[PDB]
């Protein structure tokens, strides 16, 4: 249906995070650039090309887990918070029902919503 839309990939994480970045000047110019650079490299490749409306807790856990097992916990936790802020903005734009980052209490130790498949 995106042919009738003015832009095929709309409401996508990269565009939304772009808007979020454009609405952020709270951090310092240098540090925030570093923030953006880490978003560009880690928190964009997977989810940025996906329609965030269908982005599952697992989908977002992919880039998170990517950094988690990258050996940089601080980076992962900070990207976790960056994403959390963007997800908050995402709900406000009705893109997602709830924040998967808030939804997952850490109940499931996997990327799935169930411990037992059946």
């Amino acid at each position: 249906k995106s042919v009738q839309e003015k832009r095929n990939n709309t409401r996508a994480f990269k565009t939304v995070a772009k808007s979020w970045f454009a609405t952020k000047t709270t951090w310092s110019e240098d540090y925030q650039r570093s923030v953006w650079t880490r978003l560009e490299t880690y928190l964009f490749p997977d989810i940025g090309n996906k329609d965030i409306a269908e982005l599952d807790t697992g989908d977002l856990l992919v880039p998170i887990k990517k950094i988690e097992k990258l050996g940089y916990l601080e980076i992962a936790m900070r990207v976790k918070q960056y994403a959390t802020a963007i997800m908050r903005y995402a709900v406000q734009q009705k893109m997602i029902r709830f924040n998967p980052a808030y939804d997952l209490e850490g109940a499931v130790q996997k990327l799935e919503h169930h411990h037992h498949h059946h």
